[PDB]
């Protein structure tokens, strides 16, 4: 049903200080549920310290024109490129408007990172069981195409980039200040 993908391999020796800094924009995404067809834009600001990831998340539903903000927190695995987070809901000012529900979590794997590009996978869970997953190509620049190493990573697991939704064509609205001000 909502079974998460196998063969999701964390990058060996990810540079933590570089990846867990600044703002990342999703440029392409592939939701593994073919009926998940509402268009979205996504950006986030992940940070790490002492083996714990603390990240600010921004989603924008293009269909409904509604944005939502979250923060996620959880332990980084010993491989340094995978983490499982609990999350709450905040407003644009960072104030909590809905508390975390302990039964929900997500697991992010950083599959590849090169230059100003990255490829991540996220598995959403409820009570530790898979409910859905998605792959996303990230870039420091909203309108940029991915480094070839990201396509190589996709091809290693029989995915091709043309199958992904491209958001540069979408009418995205971003809250960049929410992310730039994260932990300031
Ligand atoms: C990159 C492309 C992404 C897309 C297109 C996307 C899309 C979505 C969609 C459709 C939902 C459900 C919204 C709803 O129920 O109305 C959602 C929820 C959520 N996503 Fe994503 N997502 C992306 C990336 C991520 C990433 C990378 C993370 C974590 C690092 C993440 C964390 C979450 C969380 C925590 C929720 C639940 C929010 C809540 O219940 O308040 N998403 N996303």
């Amino acid at each position: 049903p909502g079974e998460c993908s196998v063969n999701v391999i964390p990058k060996k020796n990810l540079d933590k200080a570089k990846f867990f800094s600044g703002t990342w924009y999703e440029t392409h995404y592939l939701d593994m549920d073919p009926q998940a067809t509402e268009k979205f834009c996504f950006s986030f600001a992940p940070r790490e310290s002492g083996g714990t990831v603390k990240e600010a998340l921004y989603h924008f539903n293009v269909d409904s024109k509604v944005s939502f903000y979250n923060t996620g927190t959880g332990p980084l695995e010993s491989n340094g490129a995978k983490y499982t987070a609990k999350f709450n809901t905040v407003d644009k000012k960072g104030k909590e408007i809905k508390p975390a529900d302990e039964k929900y979590s997500y697991t992010v794997t950083v599959i590849e990172a090169a230059k100003q590009s990255a490829l991540i996978h996220i598995c959403l869970q409820e009570d530790g069981k898979d409910i859905g997953d998605l792959y996303s190509v990230l870039n420091r620049n909203k309108n940029a195409l991915p480094n070839k190493k990201i396509k190589k990573a996709l091809n290693k697991v029989s995915l091709v980039l043309t199958k992904f939704v491209v958001t540069k064509d979408l009418d995205c609205k971003y809250d960049d200040k929410f992310l730039s001000s994260w932990q300031k």
